[PDB]
């Protein structure tokens, strides 16, 4: 699994089950190509949305829905989405673990690059 | 001032200076329209982006050029930028402070919302 | 001035009002001494706590009654408090800005450390 | 095990390896008496701290040692260590892990209880 996606619900202290999160690559035309799509297990994470000969260069967008998470549990947000935008594999193959830990009004985002 | 951005590096552990932010209010079309520029001062805040009259029921999109800050540094970030996206001013002449702490790897950003 | 404090709440997106702090600094015979108390104001902070002259250089601990806030809202949080034990003074005089962004299980501190 | 525990470097966006982590159980008398202790993986885990048995109700403190960390890198960072003090299996059994997401000058520490 080269990328992978890990997401936290702070106010319960528990993995934000079924927040739906989209992958987008750009394009030549500097336009967004849905490389991706799927929601969070569980566990609170989403593994297996693509695959190593697939996830080639370029720059990537991360899209999670975290204003509909939240508007499900009864809470009005703050942002009406937290999206993650990157260039992965540039250097070279490398396996990315994108984190997010959620909260009606902040949102944290880290990420842990490493080798296969 | 209803709209502050409050940016902080986390390593050096002092307020980001000159970094690039960018503000754009979404258009009746759906379309990005920009509504104010500007870079973070000495103390990281960016003050006198708008004004309340014009500061109408809308979503911005508060973008912050963390990549550029990191690369003049001399360090490389994973993160192309930074972008907070909410709806403002749904209810009444609200006062909105979205900080933000910065790290090569990681960011986390933080809203407060008040009124006078 | 040399310690201030912001405390900030990641659930409501407000200010934290009176949550209480307690500094300690650390006596020759490496116990845990008392040094300044107070309550955290309406714009979530305490800027009294001490002054350079009885601020001198030693290892201090800001620690932040956490669990009593979120107990009043009616929420059972994770942390009995957060702490933050550092070194003050070393380089000489400087004013130091603890801060916490708090949240029932997740809480965050960033430390800004400014020279006059 | 129940009690699992991740440290996450920030500033390389690596995991956290061979961080001292020491885990301390409130005694009957008010003062912190040892617990457990290891240090962690390649992967940035500690696993095994404690058995299905030993982790009885209590107070625990979990202190991870950012210090050295940073120290033995080149870097300066500001705090002694992060602590975690939080009340364990008083709800009945539960797993608990405790990450924490480092920065010279910033830490953040999560907890996800989960249920068997
Ligand atoms: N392989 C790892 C996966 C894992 C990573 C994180 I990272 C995490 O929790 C956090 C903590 C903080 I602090 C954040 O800012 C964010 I985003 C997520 C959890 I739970 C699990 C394991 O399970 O051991
Ligand atoms: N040096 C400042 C103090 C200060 C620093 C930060 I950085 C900050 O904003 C955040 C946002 C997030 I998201 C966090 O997780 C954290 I911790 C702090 C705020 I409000 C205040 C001064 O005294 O002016």
């Amino acid at each position: 699994c080269p990328l992978m996606v890990k997401v936290l619900d702070a106010v319960r202290g528990s993995p934000a089950i079924n927040v739906a999160v989209h992958v987008f690559r750009k394009a030549a035309d500097d336009t967004w190509e849905p490389f991706a799509s799927g929601k969070t297990s569980e566990s609170g994470e989403l593994h297996g949305l693509t695959t190593e000969e697939e996830f080639v260069e370029g720059i990537y967008k991360v899209e999670i829905d975290t204003k509909s998470y939240w508007k499900a549990l009864g809470i009005s947000p703050f942002h009406e989405h937290a999206e993650v935008v990157f260039t992965a594999n540039d250097s070279g193959p490398r396996r990315y673990t994108i984190a997010a830990l959620l909260s009606p009004y902040s949102y944290s985002t880290t990420a842990v690059v490493t080798n296969p």
